[PDB]
């Protein structure tokens, strides 16, 4: 965390991307490199309770060096405002691109596959994302898919063992991915119309959700493989990259450029 170099001199904000975790995020320019950056600015006095959360997410992402995790560039503290500088991803989130209209399975598989490479890099480094969902998967202008907005230590994407506050491992991410697959194919997670507290007991109590509708069987089997109530019966991210649904449908990441151009 740099406190001597003035972030307002190092960076040129250009537009507000939107609100984010605990602060506003800007599309910006590193003035030394003139590369585009994402800049979250947090007033630490206005969010004193969540500061360990902020610290934890900075710590976990500063330890990631993978094409599939949003790159971390540093932090700056000017008076009470913390600037968190990250890679900028100009294609938006996976959830943004579900809004132009329902995704076909080629796009679902290609995004799923890229997410899985992120999960497998993380899980091999003994890390957990803890909040895998469409809104936390960001895409570049050229179709690359990267994980962002890590959780630290809404329930719709949570594994049943996570809800029941048991010690959870990488298999929680696998469950969340199975929910994300349903989201990318349907637009929203299971139980999305229900009050969160109801969903909090539905997930431990009920059978795993399955992908309903007119989809190919491998997509349904990909989902149900992820959505196993027992975490130790969920495949690794490495296993799932060989799932028949991924092998038959996933394309090159550049194929998504068309879908990204639809959103703009
Ligand atoms: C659209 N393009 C795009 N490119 C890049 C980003 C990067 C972030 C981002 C994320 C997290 C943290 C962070 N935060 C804390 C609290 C601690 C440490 C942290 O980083 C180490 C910092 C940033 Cl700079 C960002 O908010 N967004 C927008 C964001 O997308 C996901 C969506 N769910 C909400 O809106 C982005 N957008």
């Amino acid at each position: 965390t740099n406190l001597k170099a003035d972030p307002e001199e190092l960076f040129t904000k250009l537009e507000k991307i939107g609100k984010g975790s605990f602060g506003e995020v800007f599309k910006g320019i590193d003035n030394r490199t003139q590369k585009v950056v994402a800049i979250k600015i947090i007033d630490l006095e206005e969010a004193e309770d969540e500061i360990e959360d902020i610290q934890q997410e900075i710590t976990v992402l500063s330890q990631c060096d993978s094409p599939y995790v949003t790159k971390y560039y540093g932090s700056y503290l000017k008076d009470t405002k913390l600037w968190i500088i990250m890679e900028y991803l100009g294609g938006g989130s996976a959830l943004d691109l579900l809004e132009p209209g329902p995704l076909d399975e080629t796009q679902i598989a290609t995004i799923l596959r890229e997410i899985l490479k992120g999960l497998d890099y993380l899980h091999s480094e003994k890390k957990i994302h803890r909040d895998i969902k469409a809104a936390n998967v960001l895409l570049s202008e050229h179709g690359e898919v990267k994980l962002a907005d890590f959780g630290v230590a809404t329930p719709f994407w949570m594994a049943p063992e996570v809800i029941k506050q048991s010690a959870y491992d990488s298999k929680a991410d696998i469950w969340s991915l199975g929910i994300t697959a349903i989201e990318l194919a349907r637009g929203e997670p299971p139980h999305s119309e229900l009050h969160p507290m109801k969903v909090l007991f539905l997930i431990p109590k009920n059978n795993p959700p399955t992908l309903e509708g007119n989809y190919s069987k491998p997509l349904k089997e990909f989902v149900e493989a992820c959505l196993n109530k027992e975490p130790s019966f969920r495949p690794t991210a490495k296993e799932l990259l060989k799932h028949k649904f991924i092998l038959r449908n996933a394309k090159k990441t550049s194929y998504l450029t068309e879908l990204i151009d639809a959103h703009h």
